[PDB]
C-alpha cells in the first residue's frame, strides 16, 4: 500500500521565505534565430505558447547553515521542505498576440464564402496570421509534470505500409520540460512527424510538438509526486472556417451525397479545419499575480519537496504581445519612406517574479518508515545516509540561499502571516 | 403503487472504488472509413458529437470475493451495489472543430448581402463548414438513457410526410443534437446535402429528459446533467421547389423577378459561441445523494450506464503524407495524402456503496412486479440488440479508497 | 376594499398532482398551410415566436370523487383549488431559428457599406432572413393574461384624413390567446393595419399582431386574478442597420442639414430599422424545466384557482430551431441533383409536459364574505348554490381526472415534499 | 454648518400609497414634425434617448383632507411628506432602435478597408444609421437634476478670434429638463454650437444638446436636495471605425511620420471618430419595474420633499425600438408595388407607471430650526406662515389625489408592507 505523508512526515512551526527578485527572457516569438560566427551571437525562442518549467532547487536542511540540536536530532530524524505557500507573478502587461506562417494550407472559406470556387490544382494558399487558444495552466511537484501528444505509430496489424497511407495514431506520456509548445487550439501532435506538408499549422508549432498535461495521469499517480497542486483555465473559440488543399486519403463515400454536374461531379475537398482564436483576455479571469495556499495536496505527497527540488509548471498566454522593432538601413533617417530601407524584426518578451513559502519538516526514521521510503526512492535514504533529470531542460531557478526565516519582510510572507 | 429504495434497501458501511484506468479511441470525424481486404483493416466513426454510452459491469455482490459471514445471511438477504460518487475523466485538451459537406444546399445569404440573386435553376449550393452546437449532458442509470428523435410517419410523390415522434434506448455511437434539430435526416432528407456529412445520413437524438423523469421507477435516470448553447451565425436560403405555397395574402407582387417571389426555406449555421474551462462540466467529482426516481443509485443486475456527450474537446487532426518517399522540394498539392482523424479520451472513476435487501414477503411481491429478473437471477439479456462501450470493473473495485483520486474526495466529503 | 385571499380562505393539509404526460404540437413556422380539399387535410401555424396559452382545468372539488364528511361541512363550506407549484417541460433541445421575408423592404445598409447609393425609384429590396429577439415569459393566473399592442385610431381633433396620412397610435389591451404573436423584436404592432405595404417585417408577423403582456395593467389589477406568478427574459441586438424603400411622409427639416450638390440637392431617406437578433440561446440563462413554488403572490389573490380554471401563458425561444423536409418529386433517387426535383417543407416542433401541486382550501361562507365574494364574481357563488371565454382560443388541458393523491410518485411531487 | 434632516425631522408610523395610473407619450424619434394648420395640428420629437423628467405634485399635509389634531399641533409643528419607496414602471418591450443622418461627415473606413481612398475633394460622406449607447439612470429629488455639456467659450488670453479657428471649451452646469438629449455616444456637448457642419452626428442630437448628469456637483451638494438617491447603467462600445472629411485646424506635425510620395505625400486626415453602440438590451441587466427602497440618501436630506415637489429624472433606452408605419397613397391596396405609391412614417413610444411610498412627518419650529431652514430655503417658512421651476420643462405628474391611506390595494404598496 501507498501511504499519505502526513502519517510519516512531522510538521514543524518553522517557516521561510523564498524568492527569484526577478526572471526574465528575451527572444523570438516563432523560432530560433542564429547569427552565428560564433558563440555566442545568436537568438533564442521566446514564445507566450510554451511551457515554462523552473527547476527550483532549495537548501539542504540537513546541512542547512546554523544547524541547532534543538531542532532534529541526526541519528533517527532527517530535515525535508514543504511548500505551503505560492504566488507566481507576472511582470509584462496583458496582450494579444499573432501566429502565422506565410504558406498556409488554405484552399478556401468554407464558413460563409460566395466568390472563389479556387479548384485544386496549385496551392491557393495564401498567406495566413492567427492568435492561438487561451491558455493558463499551473502545476507544482518534486518531479517534473507529464504531458501527452500524438506521435506516428504502426500497424496494429502486421500490414506493410504504403508510401501516402495515413500512420495509426499513439498517444506518448512525456516530461514537460521548459520550452516545449502548449496546446495552441491545432491540437495535442507533433507537427514534424504528421505533417509532411510543412505548411498546415504556424511556424512556432510548425515543426515542434504540442503537449498538453496528462492530468488524468499525474492524479491517478500513486504517490502523486508528479503533481500536488494544479489550476487551468484555457478558452477558444472557431474564429473562421477553411479548407484544406490537397488529395483526400480517405475517399467519400458515394452513399452521402447525390452527385452533381458540372465541377459538382466528383465533390470539394472535405478537410475542414478552423482557425483559433482567445476571446478576449482579461485581468478579471487571470490566473496569476496571486497567492496560492496549500493545505491539502490532490495526491499523497502534500506539498513535500523531496531531494529539496520543486517543479513549476506553467503556461501563461494571457501577456502574449509581440514587439515590433524597427531600424533603418541607412544611418540617416530617410525623409522620404521606402519599405526597402528598413529592417523588420520580431521579439517576444516574458517576465517572471516567483515567490514561495516552505515549512521545515522532520522525519524520524523508524525501521517501518525507511521500508516505505526506500520502495518509494532508494535515493531519498542515499542522499541522507547521478541525476536522472539532467537530460532533461528546465529553467534552473537556485533558491540555497534565498531562504529568508523572518517573514516580515516579503510580500508573499506577510500575506502568509495573515492567512495564520 | 412504486415506493422508495430508501425504504426496502438497507445500506451499510462498506465502501469500494472502481475506474477505467483509461478509455481512448480513434477514427474519422464524419463517416467510418473501410479499407477492407479483409479482416480488419479499417477506420471506425469517432466524431466529438456522438453519444459516448458506457454499459459498466460490476461485479456479484452476493458472489463477491471473499464472502464473509459477518457481512448478510444468504437465506433472507441478498448485496446489491448502489453508486455514490462518479467522476468523468475528459483527457484531451480543449478544442473547436468543424463539420461540414461540399454539396450542402445553399441557395444564398439571406442574412446581410447584396451581390447575388442566385436564381434557382441550378444548384447554386457551393462547399459549406460549419463548427457545431456546443453541448455537455452527463447520465447515470441502470437502464440504458432514452432519446427522442423525428421520424417519417394516398401520399402523393413528392408531398411532405407527416413527422412521428419516437422514443429509443440512447447507444453508443448514436448523432446528438448538432443545431439542425433532432431527426432522421436519412429519411427526412431525399436531398443527401441539407446538412453536413456526419448527421448527414445518420439519426440525430436528445434524451427524452421528459420522459426519464416521469419514468415510474425512475431506472433510466436517477442522476443529470446539461449544458448547451448556440446561436445563429450566418443565415441561408435553401435550394429546391417549395412544397407548401407562399399565400398572395403575405406580400406585394413585384415586377421582374419580383413576379414570384424567392424561396422561403430559411435555415441559419450552428455555432457554440466559445469553449471555456469555466463552462467545463467534467473533470469533477459529483456525488449522488438524493436522486430524482424513486431509485436512489441502485445498480440492478449489478449495471450502471453512463451516457455522456462532451464537444467542449472538438478539435480534428489533420495528418499529412506525402505521395513520394524523399520530402519534395517543392511543393505540389497533389504529391500529399491529407486525413481527417479525431481523438476522444476518457477515464471514468466510480464509488459504490454495498447494501443489504431483507427478501421480506412482502418485498418480493414489489420487487417480482419490478423486475421478475431480479429474483431470478438471485434465487437472456435484453441490451445484447444494443451498441454499447464495454467497460468491465468485475476486478476494478478496490476496498480502501485512500489510494485513487476519487476516493480520497469521497472520504473528504464524509 | 379589496382584501387577501389568505384572509378569507382556509388552507389544508390536503396535497395533489396533476400533469398532463407529454404535449405536442407540430405545423408551419410562418404561415396556416391549406390543402383542402377538404376536412381536415391541412397544416396549422406552428411558430416560436408565439403564446402558449394551456386553459388548463380542474375537477370540481366540492363535486371530487371520494367526497368525504371528514374535509368540509357543505351547508356552510366549500372547496376550491389552490396553486403551489408549478414545473414547465419544454422537451425540444436548444436551437435558432430563422424568419424572412422574400419582399423584405430593404433600401440599403446604412451600417457600415460603400458600394450602393439604391437610388429610389425601383424596390431595391432583396430578400432577407433574421433571427428574432430571444423571449422567455411565463403567467399563471384563473383568467387569461393581458397583452398590449398597437392598432389604427382616429383623429384626436376631427381632421378629415387624407389617404396617405399617418394614422394616430392607439394603445389597446387584449386577452392573450394561444397562438398570438409575441414582441420579435420589431415592436408590439398591427402589422396588418399599419403597414399597407406588405413587406416591412417578416412572413410570421407580416400580417399578425404582435401582443406583449401589460405587466403593468396585471399587477396594478385590484384582484390580481390576471397573473399571480410571473417570470420574464428577453434579449435583443441590432445585428444590421437599413434603409426603407418608400417616400417619407414627414418632411426632413433643412434646419438639420446643408443641402450638398449631385444627389445630395434632396437628402436620402431617414427611415431607419434595424434587424433584431438574440445573441445567444444558453441553457444557463433557461427558464424552464425548473420548479417554481409558489408562496405569496403579487395580487391579493394568492394561488387561488376560482371556477377551477388555470390558465398558463407561456412563451418560449429558446428552442426555435427549424426543420427541413426534402422529398424527391421522383420515386427513385435522381443519381445527378437537379434542384427542381426535390420538394422542400418547412416544418416547426413545440414540446411540453406541464406539472402542478394544488393544496385544498375551504371557504366558510359567513354572510360578510358572501357579500365580498358576489362583489368579486356573482358567478363563483352561483356555481356553487355561460362562459365568456368561448369567444377565446386556448389549448385545452383537462385534468378532472390527473389529479393524483399520493405525491409520492411524481417527478414534481417528489420535489414539492423535499421543499417541505 | 449643514445638519442632517434626521435631526431636525421627526418621523411618523403614517404611511400612503400614489402613483400615475400609466403615464404615454407618442412621437417622431429625431425631430418635431410639424403640420402647422394650425392649433395644434403637429407630432412632438419623442425619443429613447432623450432625458424624462417628471415634476411630481404631492398634496400639501398642512392642508391634507380630513385634517385631525391628533396628528399635529399647527402652533409648532408643520408636515412634511417624505419618500420612501419608488417603482419606475417601463411598459414597452425591450427593444433596439436606430439613430442616423442621411449626410454623415465620413471620409472612408479606416478600422479595417482597402478598396477606396476617397481623396478630399468632395464630400465622399455617405447614408449613416448607427445605434446609440445604452444607458439607464435614474434620479430622485426635491429639485431637479443637474447636467453637464460643453459649449462654444472664449478667449482665455484676450485674442483676436480668427474666424474658423477652433473655439475653446468651456463647462456648464445646467438643470436636467424633460426633453434634453442624454449621451448618445458621441459626447456631452452642443452640437449645434461646435458643430457648423451640420453633418457630424445623428438628426436627434445633430441640432440638440447633450447633457450628462454632473454626479460629482450632485453629490457634493451641501443640502443634497438635487438628488438624493441615484442608479445608472452605461455600455458602449466601438461598432466601426472611420474618417472625418474636411481640412484640419490643427496641422500634423512632421516630427511624427516619414513623408511618402504620391498621395502620402502629404498624409490622410486623421480625425477618428468611431459609431458607438449598445452591445445587446438584456432584461438581466434591466434597472426598472423593481421597487427600490429608500432608507438612507446620500445627502444630507434623506428622502423630504420640500414644497411638497418630487423630480424624477430618468433615462432609459433599453426600450429604444421604433415602429415603421406605412401608408398607400392610393386608397386601393395596389396590385403592384411602387415604392413611390407608398408613404412610410418614423414613430417611437415610451410607457411609464410611476409609483411611490411616502412617509407623513413633522417638524416642530423650535427657534434654533427656524434659523437654520430660513437659511436653507427662505420660502419653506414663508409657504407655511412665485417658482423658480416656471422657466424650465418638466412632465406634470399631479398626485394631489392619488393618495391613499391603506397601501394593501397597491402593488408597491403590499411591496412595501412584506418589507416592514
Amino acid at each position: 500500500k501507498v501511504v499519505s505523508t502526513d502519517e510519516y512526515v512531522t510538521r514543524t512551526s518553522i517557516f521561510y521565505h523564498a524568492g527569484s527578485s526577478r526572471l526574465l527572457t528575451v527572444g523570438h516569438p516563432y523560432f530560433k534565430v542564429p547569427k552565428g560566427g560564433n558563440g555566442r551571437q545568436d537568438v533564442p525562442k521566446v514564445s507566450a505558447y510554451q511551457y515554462r518549467v523552473f527547476r527550483v532547487k532549495l537548501p539542504d536542511p540537513n546541512k542547512f547553515g546554523l544547524p541547532d540540536n534543538t531542532v532534529y536530532d541526526p541519528n533517527s530524524q532527517r530535515l525535508v521542505w514543504a511548500c505551503v505557500g505560492v504566488e507566481i507573478g507576472r511582470g509584462q502587461p496583458l496582450g494579444v498576440g499573432l501566429s502565422g506562417h506565410p504558406l498556409y494550407n488554405k484552399l478556401d472559406d468554407t464558413e460563409n464564402s460566395h466568390v472563389a470556387s479556387a479548384v485544386d490544382t496549385k496551392d491557393t494558399r495564401d498567406n495566413v496570421s492567427v492568435d492561438y487558444k487561451q491558455t493558463q495552466l499551473c502545476i507544482i511537484g518534486c518531479v517534473p509534470a507529464i504531458g501527452e501528444h500524438w506521435t506516428k505509430g504502426t500497424a496494429s496489424k502486421p500490414t506493410t505500409v504504403v508510401q501516402g497511407d495515413c500512420p495509426p495514431l499513439e498517444l506518448i506520456n512525456t516530461p514537460i520540460e521548459d520550452g516545449d509548445m502548449v496546446d495552441t487550439g491545432y491540437g495535442a501532435m507533433d507537427f514534424k512527424l504528421l505533417q509532411d506538408n510543412k505548411s498546415e499549422v504556424p511556424l512556432d508549432i510548425c515543426q515542434s510538438i504540442c503537449k498538453y498535461p496528462d492530468y488524468l495521469q499525474m492524479s491517478a499517480d500513486a504517490y502523486g509526486d508528479s503533481m500536488f497542486f494544479c489550476l487551468r483555465r484555457e478558452q477558444v473559440f472557431a474564429r473562421h472556417f477553411w479548407n484544406r488543399s490537397g488529395t483526400m486519403g480517405d475517399q467519400l463515400p458515394e452513399s452521402l451525397y447525390i452527385k452533381g454536374t458540372d465541377i459538382r461531379a466528383n465533390p470539394g475537398s472535405y478537410l475542414y479545419s478552423p482557425s483559433p482564436s482567445g476571446s478576449v483576455v482579461t485581468s478579471d479571469s487571470q490566473l496569476f499575480n496571486k497567492p496560492y495556499w496549500l493545505h491539502k495536496a490532490q495526491g499523497l505527497n502534500n506539498g513535500i519537496c523531496w531531494h529539496n527540488q520543486l517543479f513549476l509548471t506553467v503556461v501563461d498566454t494571457t501577456r502574449s504581445t509581440n514587439l515590433s522593432v524597427c531600424a533603418s538601413t541607412t544611418s540617416s533617417i530617410p525623409n522620404v519612406y521606402t519599405p526597402t530601407s528598413f529592417k523588420e524584426y520580431a521579439r517576444h518578451v516574458e517576465e517572471f517574479d516567483l515567490q514561495f513559502i516552505f515549512q521545515l519538516c522532520k522525519i524520524t526514521l523508524t525501521t517501518e518508515v525507511m521500508s516505505y521510503i526506500h520502495n518509494m526512492n532508494t535515493t531519498i535514504l542515499e542522499d541522507w545516509n547521478q541525476d536522472p533529470y539532467d537530460k532533461l531542460k528546465f529553467w534552473p531557478v537556485d533558491l540555497k540561499e534565498r531562504f529568508s526565516a523572518d517573514l516580515d519582510q516579503f510580500p508573499l510572507g506577510r500575506k502568509f502571516l495573515l492567512q495564520l
